[PDB]
């Protein structure tokens, strides 16, 4: 059987303590209590649960039937070397990570298993961690001189593996039966596909497992380029003939991928002129599918990740570097992402030339079609400013959940976008899209406006969000009939409402500033 692996599971035990997978919970004493709260403060991780949970138990596949009965060519199928970068892990959680992938991976596939120690000062993951890892079959351990970052590690790690295909995992996280295979069957079919596992959420309190049936949500991003999931668009779901076919996703959905060592290379790698940590990935992404790779998501591959109980330069370079003509979106709906150091692009500008890589607008039509991409037209996006009280800006505070909350009101301009950005479309609608597509509305025979999702692209404006900015500084909703207005609230707080339309009243006028 040469799906065997290195090394064989024992029998699975439903007595003991999170085989499957399954949450656990131990009775504790007031001192082991103690112990419990200790470590987690150390380590942001229940270890001392961790510690008494087996380093190689079994967890239920419970993945689409399809996947479970694919076969392979275990003979033609791309070897792999793993990648493991850690700074600081707990033993248990670093060792189930290393078991996971030594007995659920076929030998004739895990050509090693290379460790990288990110300068850590745990006392044990010096001597004691070689002296374990020297009675493990494949698996090398590389230490760096310095701390060198996730991706850092991962590049120095990379460079020693030989195998055909670099599959990057992380240092706390167990491995779904049949992980491997269709990652490593869609590379041998397509050497430019990068392809991430689904990543499920391993507990960090109970250690449950929790894997994601069916359909995976997949990767991109919004117009501050934070990190957004969406669902499957149509056009994929109708390119794909089967619903365990990989999923191509617009931007990767965390940090564990798989590709072909030569192509990573040829790539470039990751961006080392990256001088932060994190968010490294949204370059990585752009830089795949422009110069085309394709990344994808396989719903037959799952790895869990243990969840532990800024990056914007890194963000700004990518813009920088794939963009083009849409950064300024970017640099509009973020705006402290102007005054970051990104550094110097000249060498990325060349590799990208080198490359052939095709146009950001390219990217959106082919990759990412769903997504709304703004327009901005010069004159009409940023901070609108009452004329009647000189000091305010329309401004739109919602909870942080409920972002429909709030009613549209004033607060003093403070030229730093966000609650005070808006856009006005060539629709006619009074966009607030810093954060998503909202647009402005006055509900049915109302007189205060609120916000409320915008339409699709290409489907009706419903009247109740049509604005005209009449050429004299009024804002005159033509459904209601009214027109905005400044007012004082008798306390004296500034606010806006709709008012019968009055061109010579000044708090019926306002202007766009940017
Ligand atoms: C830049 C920005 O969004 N600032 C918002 C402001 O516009 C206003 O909504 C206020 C309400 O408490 O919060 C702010 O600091």
């Amino acid at each position: 059987d040469l799906s065997r692996p290195l090394y064989k599971k024992p029998p699975a035990d439903s007595r003991a303590l999170g085989e499957w997978g399954k949450a656990s919970k131990l009775q504790l004493n007031e001192d082991e209590l103690k112990q419990q709260e200790e470590l987690i403060e150390r380590y942001a991780i229940n270890i001392y649960l961790s510690d008494r949970i087996s380093l190689h138990r079994h967890i239920e596949d419970k993945r689409m039937y399809e996947c479970k009965s694919q076969k392979f060519n275990y003979r033609t199928l791309p070897t792999t070397s793993v990648i493991i970068a850690f700074y600081n892990e707990a033993w248990s959680t670093l060792l189930r990570t290393i078991h996971s992938v030594l007995e659920t991976s076929p030998a004739v596939l895990l050509k090693e298993i290379i460790l990288v120690d990110d300068l850590s000062d745990r006392v044990y993951l010096k001597t004691q961690l070689e002296t374990y890892i020297s009675n493990l079959d494949r698996v090398r351990l590389i230490r760096t001189n310095k701390r060198e970052g996730l991706v850092r590690a991962r590049l120095i790690g990379a460079t020693f593996a030989t195998g055909d295909v670099l599959t990057f995992l992380d240092c706390h996280c167990e491995c779904n039966s049949g992980w491997l295979e269709p990652l490593l069957e869609r590379i041998g079919r397509d050497e430019t596909a990068v392809v991430c596992p689904v990543i499920d959420t391993i507990d960090w309190n109970t250690f449950e497992f929790y894997m994601q049936i069916g359909e995976p949500m997949i990767g991109g991003f919004d117009w501050r380029l934070t990190f957004q999931w969406h669902s499957v668009p149509k056009q994929e779901r109708d390119r794909r003939i089967s619903r365990i076919d990989p999923i191509r996703s617009p931007t990767m959905a965390g940090g564990l991928f798989a590709v072909s060592k030569k192509y990573f290379q040829y790539l470039g790698t990751y961006d080392t002129g990256m001088e932060v940590w994190g968010g490294e990935n949204l370059e990585l992404s752009f830089r795949v599918w422009q110069c085309g790779g394709k990344l994808e998501i396989h719903p037959c591959s799952h790895v869990g990740h243990v969840f532990p109980k800024n990056f914007l330069q890194n963000t700004a370079r990518a813009a920088e570097v794939w963009m083009d003509e849409y950064k300024e979106h970017f640099y509009n709906r973020n705006p402290p992402a102007r005054k970051e150091a990104y550094g110097d692009i000249s060498e990325r500008k060349l590799l990208r030339e080198r490359l052939r890589c095709k146009s950001f607008d390219w990217y959106l039509k082919n990759v990412f079609p769903n997504l709304h991409v703004p327009e901005d037209r010069p004159g009409w996006h940023g901070a609108i400013r009452s004329r009647g009280i000189s000091s305010e800006c329309l401004d739109y505070n919602s909870p942080d959940n409920n972002p429909t909350g709030a009613n549209l009101s004033l607060f003093g301009c403070h030229g730093q976008g966000g609650n005070q950005f808006f856009e006005y479309t060539s629709n006619k609608e009074i966009r607030f899209n810093s954060v998503t597509e909202l647009c402005a509305e006055v509900p049915e025979q109302k007189n205060y406006v609120g916000m409320q999702n915008c339409p699709k692209d290409g489907f009706p404006v419903p009247a109740n969000i049509i604005w005209h900015f009449k050429e004299d500084g009024t804002i005159f909703h033509p459904h209601s009939g009214l027109c905005l207005s400044a007012y004082r609230t008798p306390e004296g707080r500034p606010d806006v409402q709709m008012r019968t339309c009055d061109a010579l009243d000044k708090n019926q006028i306002w202007s766009f500033e940017k």
